[PDB]
C-alpha cells in the first residue's frame, strides 16, 4: 500500500559483502544438458538401502562424488586466486559447498574432503548439514574452508542459471530441474529421457573455456554412465 | 569501406550511463521454460473481444499481470537499494517497465500500478506506450518511477538471454520466442507444446536464488494455469 | 594431499589482463537455437571437394562467412569503443577471431578480411591457423587486428554459454555442440533435427537488444537456409 | 425456521476467493441460526441454488423490493454435440430467471442471462476485465 525503507541488517549483511566481492571476478559461463535416465534408475534401486540405514539419498551425493572425481583431473577448478590474480593456490581437500537459502538467506556449508568419502558418507554428511541448516544451527566449521560449490537450484525449479562464484573459490555449478523430455536413442527412436541442465561459472582470469568444458564432460560421463565411477573407487 | 570513428551523442549517452551503473550490481541469472499451450489457446479466445474494443491483445498483458501477482508474494523483487546496499526500499506500486528499442536506442516506459489494472487495461496502456514510443512522444512521467522490468526479446528472436538490471531496480526478466516443441503429456505421449523460455537477472546482494526461483514458479503457474489468476482478481 | 601456491606467469599473465579489462564492459547476453539440418547435409556434400583440395572443411567457415554477412548489415557489432565509451570506431575489415585454448594459452588468432573471402578460402586460413596454433607457432600478425570473435566451445561440449567480450571488441558468440533432437516439421511430424545453440555477448553501452537479435536472426537464416548466402555472393 | 436470505455485500469489489470465504461464513452462521441483521438486510438481487438438492428448471419468487431472482438447477452430464458434430459429455446446468415485468423487459433479462452464461461457459472472459 505504501513504500517502506528498511535496513539491510544481521545475517543479510554477509550476502551483500560476498556478492560485491564477486564483482572482481570475470565470470565465464558454460552450460550443458546431462542425461540422468540411468542415474534416476540407479538411485531408485539404492533408496531402500539408504533408507534401511536411516539416510535419505538424493541426487546430490552423486553430483558431489562426480565433481570430486572431475576435480582430481582438473585441479585448477578447486583452487583460489590472490588479490590481483597473481598466484594460484591449488587446494588438496575437496570441501564442496552446498548453497542453501534458509529463512535467513544464503548459507553455504560444505562437505569436507569429498575426495576420501563414499557416496554413502556424503549422503550421511548432507543429511547432517540439512538438519542443522533447517534448524539454523550450522557451526563455523561447517561453513569455512569451502573450495568449490554446487547450487541445486532445481530442488525448487529452473533450467539454466548464471550462478555467482563465491570468492576465493574459482568455480560454481548450478543444477536445474530433472525433467522427462523426448530424446533420440541409438536406434533413432524417440524415448523418454531424464534430462538435467548444468550451468557452470568459472573465473576466466585463470580458467579457460576448454578446462571447464572438459571438466564438465567428465563430470557428465560419470553421471550418464555411473559405472565409470566404479572403475577407480577403492 | 575504411575505419570511421564517431561520437556517441544525444540520447545514445543515456544507455552508456545506465549500463555502466549496472556494473555495480552482482547479477544472478535463473532461467526456466514455461508451457504456454493453454495461454496461446486462451489468447485466441480473447483476441476477438479485445479487437472489437480496438485493442491488440498480445501475450505481454498476461506476462505483466502474472508478474504483478507474483510480486505481491515476493515484494523484495519490486524494491530498490542504495549505493552501499545498506537499505532496501520496498516499493508499493508495480510500475512495470517495458524495454523497447527505438532508433535513438533504449527506452523503458512503464505501466503504472499494474496491481490494480486488469489484463485489458494493461493491453490498452501497452498499446498507448508502443504508439508514443515509436513516435518519440513518451512523457517524462511514462519513463520515470519504474520498479521492475520485462523485456520481450522474443518479439524478435531468442531463447534464453542475460538481461541487464536497470538501477535502481533489483530484477528484470527476458522472454524468448514462443515455439512449438515435442513434449510429453501426463499420459506420456509426445504432444505439441507451445514452449517459451524465461531468463531472470536479480541483484544478488539482496535477492537469493530461492526467492527468484519461487517467484518464477509462481509467475509460471499463473501462465501455465490461467485459471489460477481468476481466483484472486476482483 | 597438500595445498600448493604457484605463480601465474608467462603467457598466463595475458588472460588475467584481458579478462580483467572485460569487467568494464556491461555484457548483455542473447541466446538462440539454430537448426543446422540443411548445413550438416550441405557440408557432407562439400567435404569430398574439400578433401580433394587438401583442406579439412568444418562448420566454422560457414559460421564465419554468415557472421561477416550479418556484420555488413549491423556494422556496430564490428566496432570498438574508447575508455569512457564516448566514441565508436566502426571497423571496415572483418577480422574474425577464433578463440583457441592450446597448452599455452587462451589464444585468439583471426581470419583477416572475411568479407572478401570465399567459404573455401576461410577454411584454408582456418586450417593454417589450426596448424600453427597446435604447434605454438602462431605469429604476431595472426593475433592482432581482431574485430569480432567466435568461440566454438561445441568442438568439446556444451549447449549455451556466457562468453566474455575481448576488449576492445564489442561482441562475441559461443557455439554449442550440434546434436540431433526431436523437432516438428511444417507438417507437425516429429523429425530428426540437427540443433546447435548460439550464445552472443555484446557491450550494452552501445549495442541494444534489438541489434544483437536481428543480427542473430540474419546469421541464423543464412545457416538454416544456405541458399540465402548464394544470392548475394560474387 | 424456513426461508433465510443473507447476502454477500459489494460482490463487485470481491474476488471469487473472497466471495467463497463470505459464503462459508454465511453458511456457518445460517446453520447455527446466528446470522446478524447486517447479513440479512440490503440485498439487491438474489440467487437460489435449488440444485444443491435437485431439480432442473424452476419458477423462483422475486423478493420485494428486488426486481429479479435466478434459480440454479442440478449440474449433470448429458450427451451434447461439439463443434465437430461428435457426441460429447457435457456438464449441463439449467438456470431459471424471474424478473418484475412492469420495469424489466424480456430483452434485458435475456441479454443479461446471455452475458452471465458467456462468463461461465468461457471463464477466461472473466480473466479479461478482473483486477
Ligand atoms: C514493445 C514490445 C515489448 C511489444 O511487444 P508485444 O506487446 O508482445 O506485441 P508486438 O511486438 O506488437 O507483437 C505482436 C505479435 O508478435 C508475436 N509475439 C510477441 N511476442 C512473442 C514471443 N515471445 N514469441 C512469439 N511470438 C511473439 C505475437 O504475440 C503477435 O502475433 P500475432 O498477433 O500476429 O499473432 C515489443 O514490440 C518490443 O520488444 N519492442
Ligand atoms: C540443501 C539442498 C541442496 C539439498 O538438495 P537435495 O540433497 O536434493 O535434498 P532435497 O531438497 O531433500 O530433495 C528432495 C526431493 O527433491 C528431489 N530433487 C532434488 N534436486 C532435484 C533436481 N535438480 N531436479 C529434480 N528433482 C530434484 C529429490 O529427488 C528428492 O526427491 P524424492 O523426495 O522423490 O526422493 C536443497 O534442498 C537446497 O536448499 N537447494 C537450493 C539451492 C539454492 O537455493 N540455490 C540458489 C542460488 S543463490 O541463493
Ligand atoms: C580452433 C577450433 C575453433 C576449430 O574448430 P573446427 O573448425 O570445428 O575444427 P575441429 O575442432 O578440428 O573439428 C573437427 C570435427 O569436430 C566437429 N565439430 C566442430 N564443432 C562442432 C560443434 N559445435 N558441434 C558438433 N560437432 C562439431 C566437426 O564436425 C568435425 O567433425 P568431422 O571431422 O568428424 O566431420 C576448435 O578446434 C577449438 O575449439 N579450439
Ligand atoms: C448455501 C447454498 C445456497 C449454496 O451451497 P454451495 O455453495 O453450492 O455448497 P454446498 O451446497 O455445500 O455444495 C456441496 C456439494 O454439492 C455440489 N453442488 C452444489 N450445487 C450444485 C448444483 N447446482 N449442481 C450440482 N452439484 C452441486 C457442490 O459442487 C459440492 O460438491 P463437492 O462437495 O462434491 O465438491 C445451498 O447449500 C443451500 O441450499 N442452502
Ligand atoms: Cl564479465
Ligand atoms: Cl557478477
Ligand atoms: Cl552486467
Ligand atoms: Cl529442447
Amino acid at each position: 500500500g505504501k513504500d517502506r525503507t528498511e535496513p539491510v541488517k544481521g545475517f543479510h549483511k554477509a550476502m551483500v559483502k560476498t556478492m560485491s566481492a564477486a564483482l572482481k571476478i570475470p565470470h565465464f559461463g558454460y552450460c550443458d544438458e546431462v542425461d540422468l535416465t540411468e542415474l534416476v534408475k540407479l538411485r531408485e534401486e539404492l533408496k531402500p538401502i539408504a533408507f534401511a540405514r536411516g539416510i535419505k539419498l538424493s541426487f546430490m551425493p552423486f553430483f558431489l562424488k562426480a565433481a570430486s572425481l572431475g576435480l582430481l583431473q582438473f585441479p585448477i577448478l578447486n583452487a583460489s586466486v590472490d588479490e590481483n590474480c597473481q598466484n594460484i593456490t591449488y587446494k588438496a581437500s575437496h570441501n564442496i559447498g552446498i548453497a542453501m537459502d534458509t529463512e535467513q538467506g544464503l548459507i553455504v556449508p560444505n562437505v569436507k574432503n569429498v575426495q576420501i568419502r563414499s557416496i554413502f558418507e556424503i549422503a550421511t554428511e548432507l543429511n547432517r548439514l540439512q538438519k542443522l541448516g533447517s534448524a539454523g544451527q550450522l557451526s563455523t566449521n561447517d561453513l569455512i574452508g569451502g573450495t568449490f560449490t554446487l547450487s541445486n537450484i532445481g530442488s525448487i525449479g529452473g533450467t539454466y542459471a548464471k550462478p555467482v562464484i563465491l570468492p576465493p573459490e574459482v568455480a560454481i555449478g548450478a543444477l536445474g530441474t530433472i525433467k522427462a523430455l523426448p530424446r533420440f536413442n541409438e536406434k533413432g527412436e524417440v524415448c523418454k529421457a531424464q534430462i538435467m541442465n548444468v550451468s557452470w561459472s568459472a573465473d576466466h582470469r585463470i580458467i579457460d573455456g576448454a578446462t571447464v568444458s572438459r571438466f564438465s564432460n567428465l563430470w557428465k560421463s560419470y553421471l550418464e554412465n555411473p559405472a565409470f565411477m566404479l572403475l577407480d573407487l577403492k
